[PDB]
């Protein structure tokens, strides 16, 4: 009941990790392979490997998570060679997901370019909203920054392309985003990235949870849900067809998927929870909104998708 | 044990209410007055009284609340009236605090006009991120229409002032925002307002809880903690020490507001929790915060007031 159709492509689910959980190795990767996952992504590469920030840089709270990864990853070339071999090997329903965090616009074109000029089929995520580099700034809330770097993206990546986006706060910021991402060939947006910046602390010892940043980190779990939605459902009712969404953002249950997919999300994507519970979360999930599908007399998606209700 | 020393007055404890919090009528002023809350602040005005948005149009949630009540209030001169009324009494320990949110700037200037020519001798504060007039943003999300704003304000404007300021969630932001508030002569920075245009769903109904703007509000509440801690936090460490912070967000225990205080606020105030609770809130909290500082041997806030502790 959950069939999806996203970038022209076909998935069993709209279910995957969110970039940065469960997928910093050829081992994890082969894991949500082996889940329920409808499709899944890679963690976030940049040219070079990178060991990330200090630790503790992760922490699991009651109402979600806090974090400063500082962008661990083994370096583009160890993911680009994973999806290159496992797409000769047809062993998959749907294409892989990669994504790109380069830390500078000539570190992201390079390597858009390198993606290009590969055999990868799949479909590429460009990270514009990572909020624990050290000295970074989330690129997707300098507009003319977005614009100016999309345009050169656009001026020869003609593959499957999505972008990352960190979580807008005001109407008149979504107008001008929307604007800007409606006149590239853009396959998606995907929000939201976690809440920027924010902080957790241990009253007992008067002191914040993680390492980097004097314990600043992105925000996800149930904290960021409501956050989450609004993005999705503004960029839904102000995208153009062309560009689908996927959902990302306090998703742990079933019902928080059924609302990502109300308000026009076509894929969805767990990070804190998956995090939390591991792959099995997949399977469970998956049967917790087809009960809630079952419940309301609906047998696909598109019975509910983005028919989220105004008063 | 919380005496607290702001904006060169003395307070029996660092608790007031949110604006927009039990302080729409002179009776809702006159209930905080009678409660045990160490200062008190009245409902944003506009010069013209308003009625505010569509019903529904707050909603409290699980972890929080949300709400697009669209300035309802009496109008300045009804304010003005009460607070030059009760100054004369002298039947007050601290002084009262005024907020503004004039829809264009001519209003906010206008109003400022009339508190410095009054004989209010309190502390006004200016809200710079309602998210109010549609084709906006939240004024203190475009740094340059911020900065002109303030620089007419302080060509006249010589009593206390403070301004509420919506939530930050790039550290780039705070520097530019403490570089042009640290040229001003202000009393203080209040952060944080609601997390902007949040969404909430009625997973059973599948529509939005709010009339207003498709659903979209201001979220409050424990979901908001982590972002108004940092704010209160990048803030105490950026501005200069002629300028002090009012928390803002997520205070319901005595432990929040104690993490609000380890991060460098000095006052304190309460929305969700009050609107849910009542005044006798004020009572509960108070001894909640004591019974912390009792257990850590702390006699006095200066013992932890922003003392955070980095790893
Ligand atoms: C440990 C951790 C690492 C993350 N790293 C990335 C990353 O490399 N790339 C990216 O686009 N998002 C990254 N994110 C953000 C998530 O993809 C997701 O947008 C966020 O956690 C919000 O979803 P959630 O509420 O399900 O956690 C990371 C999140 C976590 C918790
Ligand atoms: C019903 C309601 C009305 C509000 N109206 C105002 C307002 O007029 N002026 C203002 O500066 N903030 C207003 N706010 C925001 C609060 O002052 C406060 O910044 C916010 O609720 C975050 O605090 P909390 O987590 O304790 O709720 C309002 C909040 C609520 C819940
Ligand atoms: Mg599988
Ligand atoms: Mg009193």
């Amino acid at each position: 009941m959950l069939n999806t159709t996203f970038a022209n492509a076909k998935f069993a689910n709209p279910f995957m990790n969110a970039s940065g959980v469960h997928c910093m190795t050829i081992e994890d990767l082969e894991e949500l392979k082996a889940s329920q996952a409808g499709a899944y992504i890679t963690k976030s590469s940049t040219l070079e490997k990178r060991e990330g920030n200090p630790l503790p840089r992760y922490v699991d709270l009651e109402l979600g998570s806090i974090n400063s990864m500082g962008l661990p990853n083994l370096g583009f070339d160890y993911y680009l060679d994973y999806v290159l071999k496992n797409q000769k090997e047809n062993a998959q329903e749907g294409p892989i997901f990669f994504s790109i965090a380069g830390m500078s616009a000539a570190e992201n074109i390079a390597m858009l370019k390198k993606i290009q000029e590969s055999d990868f089929s799949g479909i590429t995520e460009l990270n514009l909203s990572c909020p624990n580099v050290p000295g970074e700034p989330q690129l997707a809330y300098d507009f003319e920054a977005t614009e100016k770097l999309l345009k050169e993206v656009f001026t020869f990546f003609t593959k499957p392309l999505g972008v990352k986006l960190p979580p807008y706060f005001d109407l008149v910021h979504f107008d001008i985003m929307a604007e800007i991402l409606n006149q590239f060939p853009l396959t998606y947006v995907n929000s939201v990235n976690s809440i920027g910046n924010g902080l957790f602390i241990d009253p007992e010892a008067e002191s914040v949870v993680i390492k980097p940043k004097d314990g600043f980190g992105g925000i996800g779990g149930a904290y960021i849900k409501p956050t989450a939605l609004a993005n999705v459902r503004a960029f839904y009712t102000r995208l153009k067809p062309e560009i689908q969404i996927i959902g990302t953002g306090g998703i742990e249950t079933g019902q928080d998927a059924f609302e990502h997919l109300l308000c026009g999300a076509t894929m969805l994507q767990i990070g804190t929870a998956l995090h939390k519970e591991g792959p099995a979360i997949f399977d469970r999930i998956i049967k917790e909104l087809e009960e809630i599908m079952n419940q309301k007399g609906y047998q696909s998606i598109a019975d509910f998708h983005g028919k989220l209700k105004s008063l």
